[PDB]
């Protein structure tokens, strides 16, 4: 397992314009386009997106290859982010992959507003930041992804992970 493999696992594969769990059009690998509720917009923006008329269906390579641009910005945003930077560079690659997992889903900003987890994460209580991060809109609209995510940072494995 690595980010790549969990991300795949919980966005899953789709090569024509879908809604994702918010409503917002969204193709490939969770690669999310547009928060505009027009479709034409979003074909606009994967056409951008991939440099050729689409008309909104792409390939398993362009897919990838959104998805790994996608992976390397949520990365470089962490590191560039004063707030996310010390609690990343504090943990575990296992459990640095959880909180790229939650930049990917939610952003940069989101994610900020966990800072009460964040707290708890740097200070290596792994089963009170998993208390807290369960007290979130995240938990309660995603709870199996989130349940997987949270089991990540809580034992620095990967077992939410190994069935799937
Ligand atoms: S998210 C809140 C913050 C934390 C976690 S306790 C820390 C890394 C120490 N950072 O400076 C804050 C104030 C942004
Ligand atoms: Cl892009
Ligand atoms: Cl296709
Ligand atoms: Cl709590
Ligand atoms: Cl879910
Ligand atoms: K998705
Ligand atoms: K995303």
């Amino acid at each position: 397992m690595n980010i790549f493999e969990m991300l795949r696992i919980d966005e899953g594969l789709r090569l024509k314009i879908y809604k994702d769990t918010e409503g917002y059009y969204t193709i490939g690998i969770g690669h999310l386009l547009t928060k505009s509720p027009s479709l034409n917009a979003a074909k606009s923006e994967l056409d951008k997106a991939i440099g050729r008329n689409t008309n909104g269906v792409i390939t398993k390579d362009e897919a990838e290859k959104l998805f790994n641009q996608d992976v390397d910005a949520a990365v470089r945003g962490i590191l560039r982010n004063a707030k996310l930077k010390p609690v990343y560079d504090s943990l575990d690659a296992v459990r640095r992959a959880a909180l790229i997992n939650m930049v990917f889903q939610m952003g940069e900003t989101g994610v900020a507003g966990f800072c009460n987890s964040l707290c708890m994460l740097q200070q290596k209580r792994w089963d009170e930041a998993a208390v807290n991060l369960a007290k979130s809109r995240w938990y309660n609209q995603t709870p199996n992804r989130a349940k997987r995510v949270i089991t990540t940072f809580r034992t620095g494995t990967w077992d939410a992970y190994k069935n799937l």
